[PDB]
């Protein structure tokens, strides 16, 4: 259809895994959903395109990580004691080199080289911040490399979620694609649990803001809708697909109707 | 709960 | 690494005895 | 047993 028409010519690509999609149960590590995806951005990078990664979930596996930690330490008689809490900090700065270890093994396996860049909140401000991390970006990109981009939480002081990052980043390093991967199959009209609530495949402004009611469950449907036309409307095309399925990214590359799509160029189609 | 402790492994006391 | 592991699961109990 | 209600599983671990 004309709707998934711009796929042949899509040549960058930002790629942004939630914590529905990192983290499985127990916390840990979702080994069979993030080795497919690392798969399939290590066949698209071999294929010619220049993918860029937001990756998210370190503030769980490291809060899994601590918790272990704790009860190694702890002492019988604290273990009947109701445990205080962790710090959420703590977690995430445990948590990220875990994460980073782990994305650079997969990619080690596949022979494809990682970057970690981790940019805060104030940076974004910096008049010379905007136009350096353009260049040290392109130059990545240009050597066959995968930035790995994130929030970097242990130093951080606190709309902005990791999805606004990846918005942000999508309108600054001029990509041509943002696909977001989360749990659910797409943007529905309402809850996926109700039964009435069908797969929408075109996001119209004019036509979905105000007869879709979101539910719950860093942020819900609400954020990931208002980042998605921040940058649809920028210029960016948005793809929102869920994350389970390893075929997805390819599906949507190769033009098939997949997800939910803000287009800017939706108004007559 | 201390019976119950005293019973249980520390892999135990996860989850 | 076993006795880790035989650790991690011994009860209480087990580690009195 | 007083010892061993009050020692962290690490400890266990070290004879
Ligand atoms: N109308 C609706 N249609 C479809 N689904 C809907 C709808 N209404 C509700 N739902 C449900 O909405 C949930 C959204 O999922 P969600 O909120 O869990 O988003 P998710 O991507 O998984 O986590 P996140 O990226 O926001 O977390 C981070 O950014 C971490 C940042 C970083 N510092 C770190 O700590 O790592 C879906 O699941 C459910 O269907
Ligand atoms: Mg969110």
């Amino acid at each position: 259809d004309r709707s998934r028409a711009f796929a042949k010519d899509v040549k960058r690509i930002v790629v942004k895994v939630g914590t529905a999609v990192v983290t499985g149960k127990g916390g840990r590590l979702a080994l069979g959903r993030l080795g497919a995806i690392c798969e399939q951005l290590a066949e698209l990078n071999s294929d010619g395109f220049e993918v860029i990664l937001v990756s998210s979930g370190a503030v769980g596996l490291g809060r899994q990580r601590l918790r272990y930690r704790q009860l190694v330490n702890s002492s019988f008689a604290d273990l009947q004691k109701p445990q205080m809490e962790l710090d959420g900090k703590a977690c995430a700065g445990v948590g990220q080199s875990s994460l980073m270890a782990y994305y650079e093994t997969m990619f080690d396996q596949l022979d494809v080289t990682v970057a970690q860049m981790l940019v805060t909140d104030s940076s974004f401000r910096d008049k010379d911040f905007r136009k350096q991390l353009s260049e040290t970006v392109k130059a990545m990109l240009r050597m066959r490399v995968i930035p790995v981009f994130n929030e970097n939480d242990a130093i951080s002081t606190r709309f902005w979620d990791n999805d606004s990052l990846a918005a942000l980043l999508s309108l600054e390093l001029k990509a041509d694609l943002l696909i977001l991967l989360s749990d659910v199959e797409g943007l529905y009209t309402g809850p996926p649990s109700d039964s009435t609530s069908k797969l929408i495949h075109t996001f119209i402004k004019e036509k979905h803001q105000d007869e879709i009611t979101f539910g719950e469950k860093r942020g819900g449907m609400t954020a990931k809708v208002k980042a998605a036309v921040n940058a649809a409307y920028g210029g960016v095309p948005v793809i929102i697909t869920s994350g389970y399925a390893a075929e997805n990214i390819s599906k949507v590359l190769r033009g098939l109707r997949v997800g939910t799509l803000f287009h800017q160029d939706a108004h007559l189609w």
